[PDB]
């Protein structure tokens, strides 16, 4: 029934050369085509299941995604019968075609991972995808079954495992697996008879005597277990078995963390340009990790002191924080201090703030400077380094080589998700946004770390019918520069899913009285409902007895606040309903960020555009988390709503923020606020591409609560019980200290292999990104 | 022995912050020392193993080298007991503090070709060095003893082989190595019975119904054996079955030779710059390797016409040579053919003449338009492709890439060699001869290639005192630019060696008279003898009488010829028996090459300083090989000698030339020569460090040989005897043709291991040599 596709081949091209998502790509020609549809059936699925669609004149691409993970690229000729499959390089072509012309010069490059990665098999099923750990442990405990060769790395690993000149585990007197095998019988024989709480301390004698050192336990009866798994690992490994052990081992006690782009500190500072969830991100993860560290350190019997250091830059000029100060305690911590180090050229230090998309010729000296101050600071180097996102991936992975230190990296965002068509469409925009240095970067950490955390199975994977940020990466081009034939795979045993939290210290139900902090009420009630407009607030509430549809955030573009307040503006029942209230961007001072300059002036026009005042607050960065956790609650008072109007949003904390508050939230679809919500339970998903929908939906949400005030209550608590079972601080530490085991020996079972990628990686930094990140123009004090 | 090894060290850190060259290095110290010479200890055996030693106040190092391809570095203390031993890049480091003032930025690129390699086993026997197919013959024919999995290349390799859209060996009727096992064994009950010279078209109808297609052999007996080898390689694989079944393959039908260099004829050439023993090698090889096509195709019941292409530059403006013509039929063949390819930029074609140094921005066009070209001339694609010396080789590589085609490379010289700290000193040496960009190439196209060729052994792994050219390739750094930490291994099995000819119909003894051509003698006599000076022939022999000392080679820096004059003109002795004719240099026109300008001044000079006139004879480039076959017998009339005074000299062809002819040589001690001759035997050695002493070894040669006149003929008969054995062209063209058979099957089984490598290079030639040999500038007519 060629009559027919033929007529959907001839909607595209109507459309003309260029890029057509699965929005337009199904939208236009399928449903917008005529009754002639009759469909259903065959190449519906196949459309449907259509990520984009490459339209050049004769020709349409196809990029199509049957499952997570799945791709198959198609030519066909849009006045033709013809369909031909095509090769992700041959696919790629046709995008550069698109826009340069002509396809890469033939000897330009192909960055290509598959024949790198092909060390250990891949795994097909979805189940794994963020799940690598447990793929991991099963090959490991196979690989391990009664293989002599296998076992060694094992018993190496803990012959030379040590902490500050003091020895660990097994003593250097255990030289094979029959002498190891030997002891841990003997020493499982004497302890079998010791009474359970005997401590360590009385029985160290004789263990130092076989070669048994220190880190097994505290008392008897743990040291028995691990002495016990052991012989098991040697004896017939198993999954549970390996990764209990190599989980309990005591391996972290310094950990070095980079953050070195915007202002990270403690206070003064959330809100301003690249300042945000990252920062936040960071300090509820230290404080958590270290209270782990110190509970393992403690069962396995050691009195070691851990550090923890998060690397960031020092910025002498910023007044009002802390950010030119080179050490600083972390609040409610014992042993995390930040440590700041900074940027700086053969002219000196380099003093004024810069945009994350500008450190990039920075970051090698920084990493050099980095080395250097962390070696003052800690005692023994680093047992793990996390990298965060672009720049802290890549400082993270220069020093993690250096210092032959197991490595983890944190993405926090992609940009190429956030700025669509972004790696195509690369070279217009790099005098702005240098993306040709950060996709670099970003390829480059992504293969080059040990293992990947994601906050959610959508960063990696994405859903049923779109695409993960992760997954995005795998075959893309920037042409005229190079191609990504295969960057990544989705089913990379390194990706793991840990969820994190909010703390819930400052950030709880809005229902118990008890803890409700009545102190700031008056700020607070000054900050919403004051006649007075200035640097902190604009316009004026009118009606202080409506509920309030609040959003918190940076002010960018992506962020997309301008958006909802046009949504708003434009919707009288809405207007009608609640009041809009939005805290994005600075007023205080002037704005030195691009985004957010202009995202200002928008906002000034939609002020005047749809006669704002009176409906509409917008107020300046809110600094001050634990005021935040009141605010929210406060908006849970008026009955209200959060919404989070993202573009593009990675994770989104705040949305975390407010569902555990208690307050009902509607957030953007694009992103990970998609997992985070399940619609109609926890709360409401709304598309920031179709934004009277959204205020719509909105209207629709305050009137059935109108009618029902129960609803309000249904939804508050749906949002409650999924923070509950899903995003908490919790169970990610010890999730992370036993992945850091688990990569960690892995890192030496197959260091064989990773050789190759190795040197790989190494040329690719030194030959690809040191020229672009040299071409960036330097910043000048 | 503390006593004594300390005052060694002693006297070398006096000599300042330098390089320790061996003989500089172990010279100076130990033979300008005292009876403490009693070090005939143990110290004393590494000290001589040292191969250069780098000198800094505190530490020295050294590079000791104990067997060929065996090194280890290590740094003692300038003034102590304390010996510490040096990984290769620390080693390295050293170097690059000699020059910048400190070592190379941390992040900056080190080379590592070793983890790539890694597919095959190495070697450790001085036995494979140079044999590397009888080694990688062990490997196959181990992996296909009763590996099924293993075998199913092989068969796919026969079924698919085709050329010129006929079908060869396998038909497609053959799925599996069940029915393969079944057919040939069906095909051997047949034919054992058929009478033996039975053409191949008899039996061929039977045959073509059992899946057997043609190239099997012309007669029964052929296709018999052929048959029963294929068998034997399913059943019980050894070395020699393997081998002499996939060298019976026919598989080279079309080759293409590159040569982009010079002005590559075949008259009016030899001896311009650049225009050299390769041309003269190349010429010889086609001719012998269509021979032996031809041979092997009608052995194999084959009708196919070969095509040989050799590529060069297509010069327009070099008058005097066809060097502008696009094909031109090579001498004495009926398939090679010269191709030439204009060298072109977005300006059109470049027509002037550019020395090798400066050919890489031309290149990768070149290859391009190569392609383009080759293929109009070829029918069907290249069955082998061969590269030559840098840019050939590095041409050679981007067309066996795009092609996907069977890849030799051959050197026919390694600068770095030949050019003494060129590597550590490049900067400086740069804008001169853009060795940043040779030996990248070099390098991309040494690892790049399936095998290499070299004409000698110590051309690999040197002598068991001095280091092998490709060798000194293993790890050495260029400070600012790159460290090559492993960037070959003399071990590798893809080395082999092969050693080249003189084409005995131009040279041959001059004792064989009815050969001897006496049409030339008018002319020769006028060449060497007469009273003209001009641009042909400079000053004057005033006794014609006397024996000739004899030299001819393209004039430049490392020939030495201006050095060989010097000793010359010193020595009276030398003088008085001997006349010294020198031909190097084309002095009929004004020299476009820099190092011929150079050297040109200098003989001028020499001639004046030394008074040579009446001694001395300077004749200009002799371009004609077949009176130049003559020349030479006439020199051994005179009972004269050849002498070959370089400072390095990768092979030496006029050495074999000399030899062939029954010309006594003495040939410098550095590089292959060293190989070529026997001293006392076959001919002598000369060091051309040590001038006086070579000019005095000459002088004794010719005193014995005015006493004892019989002194000359041992010599004369030991040169002949020595060229027999060793370097004959009969050999060559087999040998070459089973190579690829065996590399080309190999090429299959190995593809996926080397497929880690294949990007590795694609990213070093990308993102390394473009963008050097972007930065060399242009020609300008
Ligand atoms: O003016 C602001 C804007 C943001 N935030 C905090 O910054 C974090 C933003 O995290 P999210 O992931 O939602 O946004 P992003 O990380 O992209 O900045 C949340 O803790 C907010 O409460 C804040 O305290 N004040
Ligand atoms: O004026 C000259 C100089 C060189 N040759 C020939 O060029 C070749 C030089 O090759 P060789 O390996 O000796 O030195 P190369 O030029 O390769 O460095 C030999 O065949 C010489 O006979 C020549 O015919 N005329
Ligand atoms: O979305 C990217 C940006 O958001 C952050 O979370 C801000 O704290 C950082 O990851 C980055 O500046
Ligand atoms: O260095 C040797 C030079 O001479 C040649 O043999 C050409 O005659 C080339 O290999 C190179 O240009
Ligand atoms: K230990
Ligand atoms: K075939």
């Amino acid at each position: 029934n060629e009559v027919l596709a033929l007529l959907s081949r001839v909607e595209a091209k109507g459309k003309g050369i260029l890029q057509q998502n699965q929005i337009i790509a199904e939208f236009e020609a399928l449903p917008e085509q005529t009754r002639k549809k009759l469909e259903g059936g065959p190449f519906f699925d196949l459309l449907k299941s259509t990520q984009e669609a490459i339209v050049l004149p004769p020709w349409v691409a196809l990029a199509v995604r049957p499952r997570p993970g799945v791709w198959e690229y198609l030519r066909v000729n849009l006045h033709a019968l013809v369909v031909e499959e095509l090769q992700p390089a041959e696919f790629l072509h046709f995008k550069e075609e698109l826009v340069d012309g002509v396809k890469n010069g033939n000897f330009t490059l192909e960055l290509d991972f598959e024949p790198f990665n092909a060390s250990i098999p891949r795994p097909t099923l979805h189940k794994y995808i963020g799940n690598g750990v447990d793929f991991l442990n099963r090959h490991l405990s196979a690989k391990l079954f009664h293989d002599k060769e296998s076992l060694l790395p094992l018993l190496k690993f803990l012959r030379l495992h040590s902490h500050q000149g003091k020895n660990l585990m097994l003593s250097e007197k255990i030289q094979n697996l029959n002498t190891l095998q030997h002891t841990l019988r003997k020493a499982e024989e004497y302890l079998a008879e010791l009474k359970s709480e005997t401590l360590y301390e009385e029985f160290e004698a004789k263990f130092e005597e076989i070669g048994l050192e220190r880190g097994w336990g505290d008392n008897a009866e743990r040291v028995l277990d691990m002495i016990r798994l052991l012989l098991d690992l040697l004896e017939a490994p198993d999954p549970c078995t390996l990764e209990t052990f190599l989980g309990r081992v005591p391996m972290v006690f310094n950990v070095v963390i980079l953050s070195p782009h915007g202002y990270f500190a403690q206070d003064n500072v959330l809100g301003y340009p690249d300042t945000g969830g990252q920062v936040v991100y960071i300090l509820d993860q230290v404080r958590a990790l270290e209270i782990e560290m110190l509970q393992r350190i403690k069962q396995q019997g050691l009195n070691i002191k851990p550090r923890i250091l998060i690397l960031t830059r020092l910025l002498p000029d910023a007044v009002g924080t802390t950010c030119g100060e080179r050490l600083e305690r972390v609040y409610d911590s014992e042993y995390c201090d930040i440590l700041r180090v900074p940027f700086r050229t053969e002219k000196g230090i380099v003093r004024k703030w810069i945009s994350r998309f500008e450190v990039w010729p920075y970051l090698e000296t920084y990493t050099e400077d980095a080395a250097v101050e962390l070696s003052k600071e800690l005692n023994g180097k680093p047992d793990l380094i996390i990298g965060n996102y672009s720049d802290g991936n890549l400082v993270a992975s220069l020093l993690a080589h250096k210092l032959g230190v197991t490595q983890c990296t944190i993405a926090h965002a992609l940009e190429k998700t956030k700025y669509p068509d972004s790696d195509i469409y690369w070279k217009k925009l790099d005098d702005k946004y240098h993306f040709s240095c950060q996709f670099t970067a970003d390829i480059f950490a992504m293969n080059h770390t040990d293992f990947i955390i994601t906050s959610t199975f959508q960063e990696i994977a994405g859903s049923k019918e779109t695409v993960g940020q992760y997954e995005s990466h795998t075959a893309f081009t920037l042409p005229g520069l190079y191609r990504v034939v295969h960057g990544i795979d989705v089913f990379d045993p390194k990706f793991n899913i840990v969820s994190p939290g909010a703390d819930m210290s400052i950030y709880f139900p809005y229902t118990e009285e008890k803890r409700r902090l009545t102190k700031f009420h008056s700020e607070i009630e000054e900050l919403l409902y004051s006649d007075v407009e200035n640097k902190e607030h604009l316009c004026v509430l009118k009606d202080k007895k409506k509920p309030i549809l609040f959003t918190m955030a940076r002010l960018d573009r992506v962020k997309n606040l301008s958006g909802l307040v046009e949504w708003y503006g434009k919707n009288t029942r809405l207007r009608e309903l609640a009041n809009l209230v939005v805290v994005g961007g600075d007023r205080r001072k002037e704005s030195k960020d691009n985004e957010e300059k202009a995202e200002m002036k928008k906002m000034y026009d939609l002020i005047e555009e749809y006669k704002l005042n009176g409906q509409f607050r917008w107020i300046s960065s809110q600094m001050d988390r634990v005021r935040n956790g009141e605010l929210y609650r406060y908006i849970c008072d008026t009955k209200g709503a959060f919404v989070q109007p993202a573009l593009y949003e990675a994770f989104g904390l705040t949305v975390v923020e407010a569902m555990t508050c208690g307050l009902p939230t509607f957030a953007t679809c694009k992103g990970g606020p998609a997992e985070i919500i399940v619609h109609g339970k926890s709360g409401f998903h709304i598309d920031p591409y179709h934004g009277d929908q959204a205020a719509d939906t909105l209207a629709d949400f305050f009137t059935k609560c109108k009618e029902d005030p129960s609803h309000w209550d249904e939804i508050s608590k749906g949002g409650l019980q999924r923070i509950e079972e899903k995003y908490t601080w919790q169970i990610y530490s010890q999730r992370l200290l036993t992945l850091t085991g688990v990569y960690g020996f892995w890192k030496h079972v197959s260091n064989l292999d990773r050789l190759e990628a190795r040197r790989y990686l190494e040329m690719f930094y030194a030959l690809k990104y040191r020229p672009l990140a040299q071409a960036v123009p330097l910043a000048q004090d």
